[PDB]
């Protein structure tokens, strides 16, 4: 049976790394509603005009989406204006960051891990294949008005932004609480990260070798850990399917003698063709409207993700959020962002307690008619003596008048025990 | 008239409980577009195929929603992997939790309060009535392709999750800052919750009886307080209305001689029936598309709520958020989650100051040419003497050299007063 | 080259003000689907009924949006129940708030800045022009079923709410951590805002004149700084465009002999008119459905913004969020909300470090075989002597036994230096 004076306190700990993947953006596309609905046909074009402004409005809606996609990327990545140069030391206290930092030997300045992500995530190809030089109208005709737009920010630009966000200000002064995760005086920076989670400084300095070894090992595990990227792979598959719908639907003779305008204008009287053409226009218009509606709703989902990604970057990467399970499970220490196809990947570094054991505890200690409360932390018994220590790491200290405060009375507190508080001044007087 | 040296400090306080209700999920449904649009008719089916892939795509969209609904529930509740057993003490320091914990005597292991919520919130019935054994195709035909899907997680499973989230780790070691709201050494756990809002430990230990009495009373009020659940009742009513739309619309002869396929095929020539059938297909398709669009938009709303509910659970239940009015109005102490039909209910426990009175204050005290600033809290005057105390509870202490720090000069600070700081060492030297 | 013992510490600072603009709400509108689709025509009305409940459902959807718009406003502004009176001092320690507080001499009780916003942001007019007395049906007919609804809360009411939120509780007791940004004992309130960002109290009291001067200057800059409000101007333009779509589309003879019902009923046989009318109904219905869909999606965007605005108000205005870049860039001190057309404007006051210089640092100091760690802050070298100071403002203090704690050993910490720790008791013993 469990009693009401038993506290579990960790005697050891480990450092772990978890991965979060967010779908910041999606491929920018545009559909020319006039070319999609009507091909090389004057009769179709004139009939389409008689249906009013539906076509024009749809172009507007899709354009707005394409613009938002660049806004999303900028809000997430364009937060730092640093250039980012090259660190001439390559040693941050035994810590290995060579796998998260840009590799100078590569064509594209990506880190090893970023490259793993890049080569993992796989209509758009066909459009890309018809182009290469700068003929967009030619391809648009081949693809029935469906075109693909370039991003505002290229892969190289994003890599530069993440290099600035991750490290940036390596050289020219450490900023303990006002800058990127990676800076030269790393051992100290960490000391003020442990403190931020209720772990005193000595814990880091006395265990630098163990901690660095655990950290370096954790990174290696991430490379093998990386399924995994299905969350971003889904982005491409979902968008490709939507485009496939538009293309296939053009072959549907929606109550029509055919799906080909030329086979309606030919071998058919004027008013007969007008009716058949109108039927195809009505169906193709309905199809396009369905597509656009789906894109508007989907785009909203990606916008929400982009906002979250930007928020987490500010609070997890360029800060130390204390929100539970917000920057990963456990006690947040830091985050190292990485670029990825259509999204951002965060490597969250957290502190995890280990090897807990229950010790006997008490509310307060009665010294001489007065109740002494712990200034910080808890009181624990090792079976023969009472000590005062912290909650996130077991390290008993002698209970003295400088570790407690006095309030109320011995006869008021219920869980009061009889122990002795040490007065450090008496030996100095004598 | 008010002066510029008047600070209001609470001399008393109360503990209050507020209720938050969130619509985490909605009933999972599915519509067979082929059966809905076309019944037992070959002619209708063939004509529907001529309209392309519209029907297929709509099935896809609705299926995606049904899946998301289980994801939403899992993100909110499936955060803890504890089993949750039975506490053999039933006494947490005079605190009564019998009304929030599962009742062993019930068929369904719900708490008393959970049961109140369960029996408060009230097409779906009719479908449920035709089934009972496992005949789904038979009902689907009766209900024109409209069917209802079961949840991944049953009510019993949710009750178990909330039991783990609320308490879970009652026996086998208290985890002061790394576990559920309810653990055996409750009086102490609370001490470190009061501290978390700037209220020193003695406040709790000297007032355990009053605090427990207020807490127990507050819970009783909640039972009578529980309108109230309209927020979740709306979920059922909104969804039922949407389904009613689809059913009723089938009776609309949208520019047709009838709304019954059999009355079109009968007493009508082949090409005449084809036209009339196409008109009904076009209308029924438009109706179904309207329905699906509404479900996609609505589903997005519920997804946002589920994400918020999950976030609050992590930060309010399995932590102590300091975000203002995030976990309820006042100073957050803890939260006790409860299950509910189509949602989650949070009972937020907050600290509320009472019986404030304004005292005269000052920036700093001049002792001997040097300005002494409060180490923590404020300086106050009782009319004849100056004392130092905290801000969230009035408890005057003697101003000593250990309660202040020295900076600047007496002649620099504007709101400087002439008082005396007590030096605790002199009596020891003499 | 940079070394691994260099810390940049600010020797000066400035106070800055940034502006955030949020689109809380949008104009409430309603469309009478029956009047829009069918004008003064019995034949059109009867044919519309034959299409079922589409028309009715659309009215429902738009109504729901109009209601949500008032909910959005209430959640953001209706958080405080104070009356707000008049401060008879007009002096908060040299700080000038006359430009953010309501001006008693104006017809509408707005602040100067609020008035700048009001007169900056510019179908709806035409409807507003036909009315003035309370004839809504007359205008509705003139505008083809398109009407405009009044807000629940008028401009005056909002101004009163923001006056309560900004100041409210000026007279009758200061509430250091439980009330609005503006209260009489401002110099002290600020002291506990600087402390909240790791800046000790003396920093404010010794620099009141400089700080007040910077603050007052910053406000003047905002007036000239106020493009700018494009974010809210877009709200009107986007909504106006959507309404223009509905109006223009009524002129489209969507496969019809005309767009005028009277020109179809006249000079045409009964069954011929029925067909032509049905074509117009189908197009006008499709147009209305398109409009409503766009409004539902757009409304969701504004709902998200309203929720964010309300959240920030609680955490930024009625609190001191520590979330990075959440309440503005830099260290958050306070926020002063202002009303605006269709939205809310926040003036964020932040602390920004200035004039940094790198000092030489070290992990710990070895005194006599034992390692002394800083109780708070960092150790720095001025080139000849070691001092201990804080991180957000350079102010060296003598390193004493009361500024450090002892842990581990001299021979364990790597970055250990040989310095002397001062013992303050020896001079008292002698
Ligand atoms: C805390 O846990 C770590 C990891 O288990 C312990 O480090 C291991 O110590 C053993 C014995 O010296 C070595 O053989 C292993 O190689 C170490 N592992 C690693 C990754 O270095 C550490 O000793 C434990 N600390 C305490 C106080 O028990
Ligand atoms: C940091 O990690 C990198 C990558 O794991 C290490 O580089 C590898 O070192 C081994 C051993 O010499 C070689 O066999 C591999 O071929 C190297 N890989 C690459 C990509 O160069 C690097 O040595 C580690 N540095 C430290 C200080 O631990
Ligand atoms: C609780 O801690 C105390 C202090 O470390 C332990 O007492 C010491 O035990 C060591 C090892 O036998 C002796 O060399 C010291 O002289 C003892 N000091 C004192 C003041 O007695 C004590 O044994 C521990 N209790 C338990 C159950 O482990
Ligand atoms: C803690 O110390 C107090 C004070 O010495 C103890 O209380 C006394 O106990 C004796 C023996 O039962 C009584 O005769 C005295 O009258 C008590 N004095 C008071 C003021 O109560 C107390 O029992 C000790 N507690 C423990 C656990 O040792
Ligand atoms: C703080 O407020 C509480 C609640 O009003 C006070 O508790 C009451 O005290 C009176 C007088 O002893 C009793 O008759 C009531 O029954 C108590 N109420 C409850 C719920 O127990 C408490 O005394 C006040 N504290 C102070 C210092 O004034
Ligand atoms: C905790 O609350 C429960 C429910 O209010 C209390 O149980 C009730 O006790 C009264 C008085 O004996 C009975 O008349 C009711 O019939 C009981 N209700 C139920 C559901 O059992 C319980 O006694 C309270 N326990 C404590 C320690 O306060
Ligand atoms: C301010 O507090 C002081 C200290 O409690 C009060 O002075 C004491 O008053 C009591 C009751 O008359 C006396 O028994 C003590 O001897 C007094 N102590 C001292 C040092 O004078 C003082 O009266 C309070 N002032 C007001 C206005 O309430
Ligand atoms: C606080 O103490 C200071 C120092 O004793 C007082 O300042 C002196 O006041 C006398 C009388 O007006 C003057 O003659 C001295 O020249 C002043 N000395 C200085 C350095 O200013 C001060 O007035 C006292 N304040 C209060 C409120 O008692
Ligand atoms: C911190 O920066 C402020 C602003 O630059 C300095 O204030 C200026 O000081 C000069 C010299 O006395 C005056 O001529 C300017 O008019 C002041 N500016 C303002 C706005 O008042 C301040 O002196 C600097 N502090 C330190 C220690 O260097
Ligand atoms: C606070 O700011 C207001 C507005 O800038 C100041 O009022 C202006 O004062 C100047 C100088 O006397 C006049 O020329 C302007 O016409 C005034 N404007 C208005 C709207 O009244 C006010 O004096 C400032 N107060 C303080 C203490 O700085
Ligand atoms: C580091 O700070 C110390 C203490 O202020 C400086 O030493 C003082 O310098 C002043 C000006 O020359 C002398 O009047 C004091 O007597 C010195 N005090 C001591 C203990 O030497 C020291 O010069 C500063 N070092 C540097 C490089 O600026
Ligand atoms: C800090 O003080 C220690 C202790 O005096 C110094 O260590 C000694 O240095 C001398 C000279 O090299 C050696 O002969 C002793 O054997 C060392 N003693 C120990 C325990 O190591 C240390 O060198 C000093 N460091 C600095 C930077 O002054
Ligand atoms: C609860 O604590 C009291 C006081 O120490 C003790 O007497 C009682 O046995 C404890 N309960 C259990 C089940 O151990
Ligand atoms: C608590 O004590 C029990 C009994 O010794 C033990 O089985 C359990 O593992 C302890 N809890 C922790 C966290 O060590
Ligand atoms: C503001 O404080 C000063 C200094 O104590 C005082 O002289 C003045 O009367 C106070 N103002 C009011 C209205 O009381
Ligand atoms: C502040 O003082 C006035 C005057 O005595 C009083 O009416 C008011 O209630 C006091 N404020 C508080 C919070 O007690
Ligand atoms: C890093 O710190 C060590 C120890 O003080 C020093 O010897 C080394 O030169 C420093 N590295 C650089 C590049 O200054
Ligand atoms: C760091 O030192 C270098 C070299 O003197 C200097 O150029 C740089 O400005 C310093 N960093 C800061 C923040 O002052």
């Amino acid at each position: 049976a469990c009693s009401n004076n038993s506290i579990a306190i960790p005697t050891n700990f480990t450092i772990s790394v978890t991965t979060e993947i967010l779908p910041v953006s999606m491929t920018k596309t545009s559909v020319d509603c006039t070319m999609y609905i009507c091909g090389d046909s004057t009769e179709c074009s004139n009939l389409l005009l008689q249906y009013g402004s539906f076509c024009t409005q749809l172009n507007r809606a899709l354009t707005g989406i394409a613009v938002e996609q660049d806004k999303n990327t900028q809000e997430v990545f364009a937060q730092v204006k640093q250039i980012y140069k090259t660190p001439p030391i390559k040693d941050f206290g035994g810590f290995n960051f060579s796998q998260i930092l840009p590799d100078p030997s590569k064509p594209s300045k990506r880190s090893f891990i970023e490259d793993l992500l890049f080569n993992k995530v796989t209509f758009i190809k066909q459009y890309g294949d018809c182009l290469g030089d700068i003929r967009d109208l030619i391809c648009a005709q081949k693809f029935n008005g469906l075109t693909v737009l370039p991003p505002l920010l290229t892969d190289e630009m994003i890599a530069q932004y993440t290099s600035a966000l991750l490290a940036g200000t390596i050289c020219s002064g450490w900023t303990p609480g006002a800058g990127p995760p990676l800076q030269i005086p790393f051992p100290m920076q960490m000391a003020y990260r442990f403190e931020g989670i209720g772990v005193t400084q000595n814990v880091l300095y006395e265990n630098q070798k163990l901690i660095a070894n655990q950290f370096n090992s954790a990174i290696g595990k991430i490379q093998d850990s990386l399924s995994a990227l299905g969350k971003l792979q889904d982005v491409v598959n979902q968008n490709a399917q939507a485009l496939n719908f538009l293309v296939k639907q053009l072959s549907s003779n929606c109550g029509a003698i055919s799906s080909v305008l030329n086979d309606i204008l030919s071998r058919l009287d004027k008013p007969e063709a007008e009716v058949q053409i109108q039927r195809l226009i009505q169906c193709r218009l309905q199809s396009l409207q369905t597509y656009v509606t789906m894109m508007l709703i989907r785009a909203a989902e990606y916008r929400a993700s982009a906002m979250l990604a930007a928020t987490k970057m500010s609070e997890c990467v360029l800060g130390q959020s204390k929100r539970v399970d917000f920057c990963g499970k456990g006690y947040h220490l830091m985050s190292f962002p990485q670029s990825a196809p259509h999204g951002v990947v965060f490597l969250h570094v957290t502190y995890v307690p280990a090897q807990e054991k229950n010790f006997t505890t008490a509310p307060a200690i009665c010294h001489d008619g007065k109740a002494h409360f712990p200034r910080e932390g808890v009181f624990v018994s090792n079976g023969t003596h009472w000590f005062v220590t912290q909650r996130n790491f077991y390290e008993p200290q002698i209970i003295t008048t400088d570790n407690t405060f006095v309030s109320g009375n011995c006869d008021v507190v219920i869980g009061i025990v009889n122990n002795t508080v040490y007065d450090p001044l008496q030996p100095e007087l004598d």
